[PDB]
């Protein structure tokens, strides 16, 4: 340990001295942190920062994504062993992203959730660093919105990828509900609603509160490419932040959710997507609802690792286009 | 509006319940559950056959797999409908047809008088299996209050039109053929949809294969589905093996090549126009199913069809 | 007029049992009557679908359905060694499950001990379904209520679940605490059984641990239980995690070195001399289970706690 | 010796050949696949059945998870025998029952037939099921051969004698009712073992339930069913079942409060004394099984059985 | 027309045998099991290896999977060729190349000598791995019958040409850059499809990346593979994570964004115009398999690539 | 005490933090990931090697469903032993032995160095597997730093003494007795229930001895053969029956419970335990984790014997 020209293989995530670079691993072995990055609370010329928030609670049929964040890391063995595909660079050599582990809450207390949430995005965000977080369910993208909204001002664009809108009416502001916490965002004046845009939803809403939907027929129909521009147009340059509910994908390619709904996206589709959100200004991101005990030999987790992966890719070129 | 349990508690068979999608008794799409058809525009019941299935066993718990996978499905209007279909159509869950397994030559008897006395009151069945040949008493029934030849819209990886000229025979692959030889259905008025498997006499039925589907698109299907049935009475029989095994892992006989969910659902909801008269959800084996895909696939087609036949009530088609 | 199929939807007495299918029917608890009507009942069996208390793994929310599921074979034979059916002589429905609002935790508990004083209303006795373990605690609130305080609790678990906490808190593993400090439960005559996790402070309560168990034998541990409760008002709170992960993988909270499904079938199955006023089973995760055999083992201990009842009501004990 | 796929390759009947265990032809226990019945002592064979079954369906492919399960066997001496069978003892896999399912009135002849045919070269049967209504159609032609009344040994949850007078039924849960009626099988010199569901009228039959074997233990179990059969022709039929789900989950009709398997095996493997006729091992479900488990069991359980015969060969 | 067990019973290499789908001896596509190769056109083989992986291991189970999966391939004339191949075309299931483990050295040439054998007869391999390495030391047999340079057509997520100067290396993601490196494959002349990892260095293999394939659509993706390959003899190489992990689950290396099995097939099926002179599929893991899926989805691609060589001997 | 993620916090090697069972950082029982061995009484590693297995692979998964399966474990104090064994033993997860697969004669040296290494510290070693085969460089080691012979004391339905430069999980115990590492006479199998022609004189506590005579008879008999001499503990995984253990390569009916298993292990704090290792979790066969729990359950009581060797020195 720290000997002169010490060679590094196995367990870069504990061992690495600097915030960039990979490190060679055994895929089946090493410290399981994201993409093998950092595990580190100390957020000095950090670029992002990866998190978990092991949250159910807000949950409205199965549980089981307070195990997200842990799947997402181990699904991410195989990502950290090549450049990404189809960037072609080794992100880590020039952008600097750690894993800080998870947000700890008080389940026990549920009223404390929120607020706790919205300190570790408040602490991370002092930092400068962008948050990547895991979920856990999509109620903890309220409280990371809140904190965000702090930093980057309000209202955002919202790229929200999902079966569901999240935006059914609740007159109770305090409840832990992840179908309604975004009904709860607009009326906050969190996100613009004619900036933002849900992709992938295939379920009804009586009042969608005029945010642009593009439906899974409608993706399914017009293609990624068109998908992806019309996001583009929808934001412009515009404060952006990424939500992806994994259950956007059709329960074949992320069966490991609590709410499958039959139609939805490829993986490949999603990617597509994904991976041409460059010109996006994207503030922060978030891959939720990932529940390993319905997953199926880690291809759910597979998935929203890759959605991941190719977020970090969209801030490394980002930054890479700035220097 | 009742809080949990509504299909032991509704004195309505309109409406729905407030229910917690994890809990709650798992009635289809969490409708009454009574054997009473007065007044019922559309009966759903399960008939738990696997006893003439070729390969694995399991179709016989579909019935109960295919309630549990509806859960999500009654918590909001169905998509893109964006209506309650129970407001206004009369649907129940009847539970399922018995019969005594152990003797088996008296199961298709069975079934068909099953459906003569659900028939009788004038709803629709809409029936959950159990294998593929529960489709051909039930299509016997069908063509007693109907009439005949009726139009088969056939959703398989698999004709079904094997020849067997043993009458008495059990066999989920078989009972087409004989339904064509009984006069039950017209071949040129038929069609079969996502076909991958060879058959060396399709019986001059229509096959739109699942490389035809792939190539050509839902639309293409729909409106070529539309174009052979016509205003017929038609009766729609969906085996969930039509779906690639990656969507539908959960059958006993999964074929390479098949179609996505987003696909058939894309047929299936296009079909408002045609004169069916009666369907049924086919071939889901829990055991094989995966975080139950296959099931809430299942579940899925079956909500659609009843949405098919809200529409129909209310008198938008 | 014994009906075949779907008795739990059809019967029109409470009592006696129906033909089914044992793969198909409604699955209501050992198929009994679903129905919210008390009157003239003896035992209601109701779910609490809750796993928001839960430390580990969440599923228990599901706990309910999958023990009712896990049943089917226990309503086809008399059950054994018994030899009756309980149905006859003692009247058992299924009421559904305790409608609560997730999203308002602080509201649950109140929503628990509602539900249990509106069945404890009837004189029936409760048999709860869990959900995990934090149930009990509002369930014994009710329970003591009617029954008076302190009562005596035969606590089944690999934790004590007494583990020091002073605040409104939603806990599985901290609620017997809360019971013990509220008065509802008397240490010197409760007995915790399986133990086999570390407390600095077990509160007087008496502790057989699973090596106790698995050194001294089941017959021993029964007879240890009796002495300890006497003639005294006893609940009975089973934790499926009691037994050992091999024979209860389908749990939140799985230690090793448990007790077989023989070891506590042994047990509960003595206990017909106990004055038991309720009792619950819980922290099924069907997530989790393989096979079904956990929920198969839940459903095991409260058909026998059934009998139990059964006993009573008929003068045998 | 040779490498690799011997099952296939031998030109004997005897003896063993050396296998990569995750590879190779998946006969049981890696025995020569053969129909000629000329010199052989045991045929393994498979009734692929589940039609009789009253819950989970599954059974029908059973056969084939046993033979899978085998492959660990195959590699050394079979514990705590320490002998390899297969040097003094012809055993041969035969394949399976073949019977056209969709018209089922035809299984229970085909299976009688299936057994006629082996019977005639004095080999023993070892079956591997399928559900537990094969067992009636073998014990028909076990009955033909060895004469009748035959005394059963049989571990299962389930007694399998409750009443059923439709003789063509296909009820895994009658069949051993239609036996002592037909006069099959003796019910004063037979015996089951692990038994913990209820039946109003066992027929005489002597019951050794599930708690009464915790009790007393397996040497005790041993000893009784060793006088209640005495020397009488046996047939045994294990239902995997038997023991509990912990070590059986993959079966259709699973019963909590079983044996284990270590109870099962050591009550097995002491039953050299009796004059076993042939034998079955039923209600394998692999798509209930969770890591071979239960395949697993139901494969020692055979390999035991083949061990028994080997000892009776050399007695 | 036998009832059951053809595998094993069948005197002809030619023509099917009825057979209960769920049960029956588990050759490929249940075509006969021997070693005897005269006159047989393809050969079936099983390479059990896994010791060259760099994720999960557990694809030295997967030729025992493919043949589990192919049993319902095997009951109907495939689809959409509308014949049944084993009338015209003499397939045989050979079993597996056995190697000891244990000296991993001593697997590369186990296998090449495997390959040697059966190329002596004239035989076409199809072989079923077993993890990517065993490519290279069937290529190298491959060259010694038909000539080197061959064309490769491969498909997967993984080009496996990942650079290593190291010899004796066992690496499923490198044997390709060996076999180029050896001059055993002609780039220009070669095609990876379904890529959708990186390398610095594709070697000038022509790559169609699964992106390209979805754009693109089968038609173009086969149409391109045979303008690539043209009349030159060519070997295909078929690693099942080439399909989304939504298609193959079980596999050892799963990358998001992959193909279906209904464009793997469309295109598979449409290159009869090819000079295929041997093929293998290769890392199903059965350990992560779901429902047989992966192992479904393979033995349709072995099928399809038996049909393949039926038309080209038929022309 | 911190809130959370205390294996990549603590300052200190001693001590427990609060974690969410559900979440937080995976090392084993939530121990200080860290290589520095300065002060440390237990070192826990991996060896993820499944390339000596005869029959499934899936064990060079083994470290990590290991340490995933003993969350629960660090949250209470272990039972029976009623106290933190991290206030007063300092344990560490150093994380795994790299080794380079693709070249399988470089792994047996390479882990010799591992161990070696770690036991130029003094700390003793709890490795994690892995097959059965690391234990054979494993031992090699520990012979180099306690000396030759060893007593062994080895739970396995497989003796791993059949008669054979091999990488094989079920010869390296025949090559250790030959290589004079250990003394058979000294040494002793439980749960043994697969045959050898020749098991080399070790004693033989088979598993139906064990179910005849019991957890106490079984320890007490494992005491008298080692007496004071050092011992290495090896527990292959597969000794549990396949009940207890589905999650394992070689699985065997008729096995020990984990309660018996861990009733023996909890009963050896007479024994001078030199280093041991857990072995043969396969977590692609595991079923909602109960193999590897019981794996971590073995692996804790180890840890608890250690605190109570260092208390009572
Ligand atoms: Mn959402
Ligand atoms: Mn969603
Ligand atoms: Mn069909
Ligand atoms: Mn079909
Ligand atoms: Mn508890
Ligand atoms: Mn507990
Ligand atoms: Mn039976
Ligand atoms: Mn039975
Ligand atoms: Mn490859
Ligand atoms: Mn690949
Ligand atoms: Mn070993
Ligand atoms: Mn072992």
């Amino acid at each position: 340990p720290g000997s002169m020209n010490e060679t590094l293989y196995g367990d870069g995530a504990i061992r690495r001295p600097s915030v960039y670079g990979s490190s060679i691993e055994n895929t089946y072995a090493g410290v399981l942190s994201f993409m093998r990055r950092n595990y580190t609370r100390d957020l000095d010329g950090v670029d992002v920062v990866v998190s978990g928030v092991p949250l159910d609670l807000a949950t409205t049929f199965r549980s089981g994504a307070r195990l997200g964040p842990s799947a997402v890391r181990a699904a991410s063995v195989q990502l950290a062993e090549l450049n990404p595909y189809p960037w072609g660079f080794d992100p880590f050599d020039d952008l600097a992203v750690i894993d800080y582990g998870d947000c700890w809450f008080d389940a026990h207390h549920p009223l404390s959730i929120k607020p706790a949430i919205v300190e570790h995005a408040r602490t991370i965000l002092q930092s400068d660093a962008r948050m990547l977080t895991l979920g856990g369910d999509h109620y903890i993208t309220y409280p990371l919105l809140i904190a965000h909204a702090q930093k980057y001002g309000k209202p955002l664009s919202l790229i929200h990828f999902d079966a569901h809108c999240d935006t059914w009416a609740d007159d109770a502001p305090d409840s832990l509900n992840h179908g309604t916490m975004f009904y709860k965002a607009v009326k906050d004046g969190l996100i613009d609603p004619k900036a933002s845009v849900q992709v992938g939803i295939r379920t009804w809403n009586d009042d969608y509160l005029g945010i642009n939907v593009l439906d899974a027929a409608w993706v399914h129909e017009h293609g990624a490419r068109a998908t992806l521009e019309r996001i583009e147009s929808i934001v412009g340059g515009r404060p952006a932040y990424l939500t992806f509910d994994i259950d956007c994908l059709d329960p074949a390619f992320a069966p490991g959710t609590g709410t499958p709904v039959a139609g939805g996206l490829s993986s490949a589709q999603a990617l597509a997507i994904v991976r041409g959100l460059g010109g996006v200004n994207l503030i922060g991101a978030d891959v939720v609802e990932v529940a390993p005990a319905y997953d199926q030999s880690e291809i759910t987790a597979i998935a929203a690792a890759h959605v991941a992966c190719d977020l970090l890719c969209l801030w490394r070129q980002r930054k890479a286009g700035a220097r």
